[PDB]
């Protein structure tokens, strides 16, 4: 009984944060072999951001408008490229404390960690998913652009997110690390209104094949229902569809059990009709939506 | 507004193994002394009653292996501090942070690194509970995982995991090899009292939502200290000290919301429940943030 949020440890990632300054605008900076990735909206003032013409505002700086540091260090930065929403800052120096990485891109569902930093200075580490509006839910306070977020496979960070932009009803949007924004969403302080923040059915029903195998089985029923039926039900409290995809990667959770997936949707219909009527399960008393299955299938 | 963790790195580069026969557990690498709990040097047959200063008597330095990743250390010298074995090795370790063991009282927070076999595996915040223990994500092999909070530049110790309770929850010592509560290092059938929610830490967790602009729950009325720890009890919450008022005047001030007009809402929310709303999204009132988090993390 409990199954709590982890996050990966932070070590990796933590010497490789840095500061970067073009005028009045500081924000954080992700330092890998000779190359600073930041976010491309460093090179605008306030009233920039209304209408920005990005490639208008960077033809006009050069190598020395760019104040990029390593704690006290000073970088000299000696070439610079926007790959699309992010800027590229070459410098003469090699960060020592390079970890073997990677750049991948995520769909909404996947879970990451987050190294919040304000000024290349870390403060503060949690877990998170990419919410089905392709906006993440968490505390971003101003001066936290650039701060990325990753996963670790061993010794491989895999890096899948970097924070730009915080939206009107408090969540945030960002791209990967190519500069290519999740979701709908651009750099420009424009009204930008993300969409119906649906829940991860997936995740939960990953979650309640753990609650099974933990011994907690009080939701179960008798009962089973097709795809198609399931998916009528869910709509109606804000669900995330459930596709033949879905059921296949829970396929071994079903083995490990006796359960089959359709057996347990009927069960999870069950509980959104009724509520938890006060009691928990794996000690949680929401259904809870940001667990994979493939960290499920793995901690089991 | 997330529970965050304190950036584990400093850490990380101090954990290592430490095998005695068949155990094997998680130590903390310091200066040039490895930290661990001491039921290492029993078997799972020892543990219904064990006599730690004779079996420690009987071993010598070639019994206890330390791996810093794939490096050897040599024990070199052993000793023992009420319930911490403290092997004495021959390299100093270069990572050694700036560092400080103290001892925390019920209701702080702190992160935990929760290591497998000398392995840094995840990293998460939760509270000391008023039973003396914690929440926690620890499977076997995370015994000597350490909790501990980060001054500016200064990594402060507070725990280390040495049992597992039949709970779900786990119990462990500070640094020094004191526990937190009343727990030995045995295999015997062992309870945690009954577990109370940390009232001033719910009020932090209030003054955050009237930042983060929700203020529903405010109202009119204001209550007594006296009057309020009636209804605490009932609904089983730490009664309320006038030390607790003071630590929570920072965020009076930044709100306008005295702490027993603040009391008068929460008080209510105990009895006519929450009218099917959510405070910061959520329906359950939160517990494990204190108030020197809220000021670290809004302020």
């Amino acid at each position: 009984s409990g199954f709590r949020k982890m996050a990966f440890p932070s070590g990796k990632v933590e010497g490789c944060m840095v500061q970067v300054t073009c005028g009045t605008t500081t924000l954080n900076g992700l330092w890998l072999d000779d190359v600073v990735y930041c976010p491309r909206h460093v090179i605008c003032t306030s009233e920039d951001m209304l209408n920005p013409n990005y490639e208008d505002l960077l033809i006009r700086k050069s190598n020395h408008n760019f104040l990029v540091q390593a704690g006290n260090v000073q970088l000299r930065v000696i070439g610079h490229s926007m790959q699309n929403c992010v800027l590229k800052l070459k410098v003469d120096t090699a960060n020592p404390k390079t970890p073997k990485y990677k750049f991948v891109r995520i769909q909404p569902g996947q879970t990451f960690s987050v190294l919040a930093c304000y000024n290349g200075s870390p403060s503060g580490v949690y877990q998170c998913a990419m919410r089905p509006n392709f906006t993440i839910k968490g505390s971003f306070l101003n001066g936290s652009c650039g701060s990325v977020g990753f996963n670790i496979d061993y010794d491989c960070v895999s890096f899948c997110y970097m924070h730009h932009m915080e939206l009107p009803t408090g969540v945030h949007a960002g791209t990967d690390l190519e500069g290519n924004f999740y979701g709908p969403f651009v750099d420009r302080q424009t009204a930008q209104a993300a969409g119906t923040d649906t829940t991860i059915t997936v995740n939960v029903l990953a979650w309640l094949y753990a609650a099974v195998i933990n011994g907690d089985r009080w939701f179960l029923n008798r009962f089973t229902t097709t795809l198609n039926d399931f998916n009528l039900v869910a709509m109606k409290y804000n669900y995330e569809p459930l596709t033949q995809d879905h059921v296949d990667i829970l396929g071994p959770l079903s083995a490990q059990t006796g359960i089959a997936v359709l057996d347990m949707c009927a069960s999870l219909k069950e509980l959104l009709q009724n509520g938890m009527n006060g009691r928990t399960i794996l000690g949680s008393a929401l259904l809870e939506d940001e667990f994979t299955p493939f960290d499920v299938v793995r901690q089991c």
